[PDB]
């Protein structure tokens, strides 16, 4: 269990570009945005940082603080700072749910405002985002490096990799579109998810091609419509 570890450092502060921002405001995507567009090309970039939900997670200052979100850069497998860091570094679960459910309506995961294109009538946040759930996730062929597995076995990989990150509810996988469909249980798991597997590899340490995946293109995640 992670309650009985200390949360793993991730990377080193000298791995990371110069001025590490606040991960609730809109800073963090001005820094993380520049950060993504020195990555050369066109294509999605295969992010060089992961989260490793087992190795990673563990206890934080958040935990003896009572911290209800967690930590962006952790989802990214980009967080320095390890035990010492303020937020949460474990996979949402049930209590943590329960715990958030309780304590804001407006805010994310992570504490970042929830962001829709539109408001409700006097005036929350749109109905829609409120309560999604299911991700689509795009370039799914480029994130498996062109590995070539039949659509039941793309299935089972998209299952395997973002079951990690949350209980799933459904799996789609639209072969004629590159694309899938992933519903979690939980809306907190869907957001982690979401900053957790952008631009990340669908590949695993068991294919022969990981050591290559940086040839492949990262996952598109969005909200599903
Ligand atoms: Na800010
Ligand atoms: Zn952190």
């Amino acid at each position: 269990s992670w309650r009985d570890k200390s949360a793993k450092v991730q990377v080193k502060e000298s791995e990371l570009p110069s001025s590490i921002p606040a991960q609730t405001g809109l800073t963090f995507n001005i820094w993380y945005n520049k950060w993504s567009q020195g990555f050369a090309g066109n294509t999605r970039f295969v992010s060089p940082f992961a989260l490793q939900p087992q190795l990673h997670s563990g206890k934080t200052r958040g935990d003896n603080d009572g911290q209800l979100f967690f930590c962006l850069f952790f989802a990214k497998g980009m967080c320095c700072l390890g035990p010492k860091c303020e937020y949460l570094h474990h996979i949402p679960d049930e209590e943590d749910i329960g715990k958030l459910a309780l304590r804001t309506e407006v805010l994310d995961c992570f504490g970042r405002e929830k962001f829709a294109d539109y408001r409700e009538d006097m005036g929350g946040i749109g109905s829609f985002r409120k309560k999604n759930k299911t991700l689509y996730v795009g370039g799914i062929d480029g994130a498996l490096n062109s590995k070539h597995l039949k659509p039941a076995q793309i299935e089972s990989r998209i299952r395997f990799v973002f079951s990690r990150l949350g209980d799933i509810d459904r799996i789609r996988y639209v072969e004629s579109k590159n694309c899938g469909f992933v519903k979690f249980k939980y809306q907190a798991n869907a957001e982690f998810a979401k900053e957790a597997m952008s631009n990340q590899t669908l590949l695993l340490p068991s294919d022969k091609e990981w050591d290559d995946r940086r040839e492949g293109t990262g996952l598109l995640v969005k909200w599903a419509n």
